[PDB]
């Protein structure tokens, strides 16, 4: 009917969809979640899971599903990079947009964008650390896999026996009801096949070597790189033959059709070196240009910027390793590897930590540092693939994710921090940020007239809560004394209800823990979704 | 309209449905049950059948038959293993159903939960077991069939007379008024042809042979095993030519159209050894490893894990058996077996039954202990093939049901358990699960305050009525005295009406019994599907 | 709307679809019957038929439909098989329909089913055997032709000349104004062409023989039969060829068009034994195997059970007949049989009366005993073929109908039995019933009980008078003191209008009877399908 | 049936307060039956009717049963209403 919509009208829509949508998936939150039925054409997908209800859901109206739109995706976005913190995050959104409602003016806008900045530093600050010999991993992975005796033993021994590099684990469909482990080095690396023809077969096929010379490339190969690859091909096997490991790897960006058909024919155009239907040349793709560097340090190739630089080489930089290596479809694996080959992997992986020994706090937890541990994992560590049995063939393709999960929590777990759970961490954040601009004498001044005067912090006070209601409302722990009193005492010692079993206590009694990165991306997007909401007076539907 | 459904509206949707269903087929229920006439099409299909009535059931709305689904497909999957009980279990989803909604709170489900199961493990403790040689064969026999005095006495004849192997029997299409039997061994097997072009006549036909050499193969057969298949067979027919008896039998799990085209060629490669048309080379497949390892007893044959094995053999592993083997399209029949052929199979059965001598209580009734008793019955057991004869031929394939109905009914008899009919075996355990925990003096404070003291306990015991209720109410037995009445007096004699008679007794005295794992089966599966009704508070019918 | 109909409304809909049936069909009941106009397109339906408005009827609804084919279908099954009684059975479906709605409780269902079960063995009692020579059969052929004096006088002659042998009349559209009739042997036969190549002009023409040698073959022959037809024919032409009479004839259940072609080539592989066109060799099909039985007495030919069996033969079992054959596309006709033929056919006819003089009383009336009788009829009995009649082509047409309907009353009455009409036999079987176990001292208590006390059987006397009361209603007999008067008086002489004349007397007196056949079919018919409907509480209307 | 209507006396003095809050509903075992506990409405203690001073006369009682069978027998049984003035 109208295309255009202003006023009174936007943001009444904002507060209507934004409150079926709160309802929806805060019900899901917690162990004692209730269930919803998701329609997907004929057959019913009966789940708890918040991020499987926030992407299903669906509106009648073009104007109410555009506002879902905005909700849903900063939502979605968090569990593809972490693997928790929807829910909390849909929670804190309606939460902190029910805050700007309350405190018009564009400076108090600002007021309240600073007070919940300096929220998000006290629990970058509350983050704590934890070693692979603690036993606080087993309540992790007993928490995250809903009670469970076998998985949550078996991944916590197998971060604590290789004590030092840090285990990656991969998953497979298994056939026996046992769990079967394959301890084995298997440095994983992020190289495929460009095309299907260069393996073994000719169709894509998991190729088995005993022996490689390596060369990595940083540009991106098409059309215009097709005449320097047959000049530095044709240099390397007529001059240095003599000093040359079979096959002739040549690790790039990506290559496009127009370049692996050219060297299809160089493979063919010497027919002397291929050995039982193996191909001397294989040219690999990479899907952040210094994990081609960690490519280069693995497999002792050199740094090469331009595709002309493979005539000007000599035998000081060309090096044909005797290891062993297994090229995939997905994925590249290399097993053996030489004492004098780990030595210059180990030196190459203490440069990029003694960059990170030099970071700030608050870069620590960065993007940039993130993507650095990254690089160290591929370098050191050991790969472990475990088939996952059971009884059924539906059993093991489910106890495959309650693996999955694990195994991405106890990783993100070592790797950022650990807070206390039952929504503690949030209340702890605030009340304490609220005490320490006011205890502090030289700035009370403003922070009290900000802040506390004008009863944002009373507010941002009163939301904290609403992670410990939602869960604990309609228990043992809510039903004394009417409501719940958040007094100094509560501070110090604060106390929950584990969920699973009734028993009370603290959360590092009872074990329940909460990955840092999750609650802080969740306050962080939060903020930043619920200004936008607020802020935006007019909705257009017309179609250009 | 609305696609999200939230709130009061789902559970009053819910228990719409289930009320809907409820009233359908628990009319159905008993020999004095009313009829449904179901529209497919053009025809009409009256039937009084419980399973018929519930995957017929179809609904207007999206979000009803979404519900339905629910109820549905847990009852429909009931018959496909046991055969029956199908109205008993969606009974119960009711009365569980109304149980939930009476007691709220997280720990009352707990509470309702843990009671229940404790019901179950009762039911399991008072399962009765029955030899061939019992009369009451001949009472289930004739309660199964609906009063048949030919059905009852033929099939329960010819278990007695096979006193020690369990008789397999199996039924076919008949032309004379008369029945016949053919008593003969013919050892079944689940083997059967991957193409029809290696039976006799190139199309599919029913081979029989007299002497073979087999081998089973443990993998899965495709493209990739091409190559080792044309090493394994010109090794064994160059090589072991003197000790080998035609034709060789490759079985194993699957053949893919790549290797049965490959294995064509290898029988016209060698076209000295071709006898009568008959291709020498059979490749058989099988739709649990351990049904393999049955096939490798009863032929001699090795068992092997990889293709490349069939090379590496000798005189001692490779031993072609002189018996009679009868190859077909659906499965494969072994009749003639040697005495020495004979001790090595019983001796392998013996080794499953102590197996299953050393088994639990609780793991007696699990489905690994029936897929160990399954394979028992495919060693020792005699085939007898009837052809069922009659009037018309409308009859003949009436009488086929009739016929099958009983088989299914007697061998799991003998098989899991009987229990007294008349919906007592039920009311037994609750009244017996109630009265053991408060008369046991030590547990006896704890149980009373969660279930007795609660009502759950009152409500569970009026619940186990309803069985009782439906069959005879409005007849001889409820006229007297308004109301029932459930006293001590009756828990020790239980009275009963037959149906079909109309006289009163007991079940025991009547013979009217029930199989142990259909009203076991049937109180686990409502226990599941009503928790789920009960905790579902939100619909999704969205299509994404 | 909705597809699922429960309760009331279910039966409900029943008594509204039976009620408007059972006015549409009762009243075209009697020569005194009213007419139904049935559209069919663009043309005018007139009849007074009561199975073609059965036929005929449509509805709106599904579920009115649905109720109607549950009417239609055991009604119009009855002159399929028969030739008369639909309207009758529709009156009974009605009334019986009423009756079980009066007594609930599933013990009164039982009691209802009991009484009326015996008052068929007294119609079966009841029932009057008729001889060829007793004028009563002229009285039948004039009330079921409606009054023709030419047909009853001429069919009733027919049947009484033919004193033994039991005559079959077949009709054929005449040319001439008067009848001509063909006073024949021609044993008629259930043999026809299994191709039409296979006939003299090869196009499936009428082939006269003089002269044959057949074979009996009991399974049905398909495309694995075709080794075994090659092997037999060429076996019996080389070896045995000094004792044949061609051509060859094979009888057997059914010829597939594999095997057909076979025996096409079979013909050109030997060309001296073609006499002037005609195939030697013919495969011939019927459409209860000892039919087959029947055709190897008539023609002197050995019963075979295999296809194999032929190349196993001699002198003894071959024997090619010297008489007169014509085979047909629809039947073969067997003319000539010489006085040594007639004695072995004979002779087998008396063995199978034989069988049927040790027979029970019940056991005379069912479809073993009519199945045993038709094939008496088939050896023993002279056809006559009449060309029937008339004015115009319509008249002829309609004249052969008028024709067909007396053959198959006359057949039918000598057959079975013939009882009083006027709806006096019903009413005389009922007030027996009531009669004979009152009188009983025996089983008075009981039978009082049951029947008479609760009012079953004053219920059941007043259903009787249904057909009594709908014939005469409105008429000369009625019109006396308001209603009829059904005492002992009334028993002993009934009377009854003839509505053709319209004179008042006895049914024995002035000619009017029914087929014992027909009402017990109806009877029968009525109470399964009254049962039916009246349990029936539940209707699907939903496409799977 | 009796024995839960008993109750109603008590459900209603005593639903949402302090007494009937813990385990749901309220459990009336041959324990209750010994010892009767109830809470004083106007101090807040919980204790027996004879420890705390709650007292009814027995006259009251009595006749409110006694009334209270014949009036609900009345109503009970009265299928007819007549409104007609004469
Ligand atoms: N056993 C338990 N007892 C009490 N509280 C718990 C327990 N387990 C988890 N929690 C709390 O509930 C929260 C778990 O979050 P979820 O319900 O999984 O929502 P979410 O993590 O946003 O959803 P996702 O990302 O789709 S798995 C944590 O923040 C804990 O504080
Ligand atoms: N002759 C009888 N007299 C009294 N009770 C009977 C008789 N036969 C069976 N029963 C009872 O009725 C039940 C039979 O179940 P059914 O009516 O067949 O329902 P169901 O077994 O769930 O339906 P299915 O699985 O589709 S055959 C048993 O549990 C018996 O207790
Ligand atoms: N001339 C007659 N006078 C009196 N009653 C007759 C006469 N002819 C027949 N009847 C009676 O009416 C009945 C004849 O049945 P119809 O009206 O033909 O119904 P119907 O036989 O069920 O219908 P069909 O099978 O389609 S021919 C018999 O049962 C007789 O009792
Ligand atoms: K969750
Ligand atoms: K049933
Ligand atoms: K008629």
């Amino acid at each position: 009917q109208t295309l255009l919509v202003h006023g009174k009208d936007a943001q009444g829509i904002i507060k209507q969809v934004l409150s079926e949508v709160y309802d929806a998936v805060t019900s899901t939150m917690g162990p004692n979640g209730q269930l919803v039925m998701i329609k997907n054409g004929v057959s019913t997908k009966t789940t708890k899971d918040g991020v499987t209800v926030a992407r299903s859901i669906r509106f009648a109206d073009e104007a109410h599903e555009l506002v879902n739109r905005v909700i849903t995706e900063p939502a979605t976005k968090t569990d593809e990079e972490c693997g928790d913190g929807t829910t909390t995050t849909i929670m804190l959104t309606h939460a902190l947009y029910h805050l700007f409602k309350d405190f018009p003016g564009f400076q108090h806008h600002r007021n309240i964008e600073d007070l919940v900045e300096r929220v998000i530093q006290r629990l970058e600050s509350m983050a704590i650390r934890v070693e692979v010999d603690d036993p606080r991993l087993y309540q992790v992975a007993l928490t995250s896999s809903n009670q469970d005796e076998k998985l949550a033993r078996l991944v916590s021994e197998l971060y604590a026996n290789n004590k030092g590099s840090y285990p990656d684990i991969e998953l497979k469909e298994g056939v026996n009801f046992e769990d079967q482990i394959e301890q084995t080095t298997g440095r994983t690396i992020r190289m495929f096949y460009a095309n299907p023809w260069f393996a073994k077969g000719h169709q894509g096929g998991v190729t088995e070597l005993t022996g490689f010379t390596a060369f990595v490339i940083d540009r991106r190969i098409d059309k215009e790189d097709t005449q320097k690859l047959i000049d530095g091909v044709n240099h390397l096997v007529k001059t240095h033959k003599q000093h040359l490991a079979l096959p002739i790897l040549l690790i790039a960006r990506s290559f496009e059709e127009a370049a692996n058909s050219t060297l299809m024919q160089l493979n063919a155009a010497h027919p002397t070196l291929v050995e039982d239907g193996r191909p001397w040349l294989i040219p690999l793709s990479t899907p952040g240009t210094s994990e081609l560097q960690d490519i280069a340090v693995m497999l002792n190739a050199p740094m090469l910027s331009d595709v002309a630089d493979l005539t000007k080489l000599d035998t000081h930089s060309i090096n044909g390793q005797h290891g062993q290596l297994e090229l995939g479809g997905n994925r590249s694996i290399l097993k053996s590897t030489t004492p004098k080959d780990e030595d210059r992997i180990e030196q190459h992986a203490r440069g990029i930590e003694e960059l990170l020994e030099g970071f700030s706090l608050s870069d620590k937890f960065s993007v940039r540092a993130r993507y650095n541990e990254r690089r160290i994992r591929t370098l050191r560590g050991k790969l472990i693939t475990i088939s996952v049995g059971g009884e059924t063939y539906s059993e093991v393709k489910e106890r495959v994710d309650r693996y999955e999960d694990v195994v991405k929590a106890i990783r993100s777990a070592l790797e950022n921090g650990i807070l206390p759970g039952g929504g503690v961490s949030l209340v702890k954040a605030v009340f304490g940020t609220i005490k320490e601009g006011l205890e502090d004498k030289d700035q009370s001044a403003e922070f009290a007239k900000r802040y506390i005067n004008s009863g944002i912090a009373n507010e941002l006070m009163r939301l904290s809560t609403i992670q410990h209601k939602l869960l604990f409302k309609d228990t043992a722990l809510y039903k004394e004394n009417g409501s719940f009193h958040f007094n100094d005492d509560w501070l110090n010692t604060p106390t929950v209800m584990n969920l699973a079993t009734g028993e009370i206590g603290t959360p590092e009694g009872l074990g329940i823990y909460d990955t840092a990165y999750a609650s802080i991306t969740a306050l962080k997007g939060g903020l930043q979704t619920a200004k936008i909401l607020a802020t935006t007076k007019t909705l257009i539907l017309g179609e250009k």
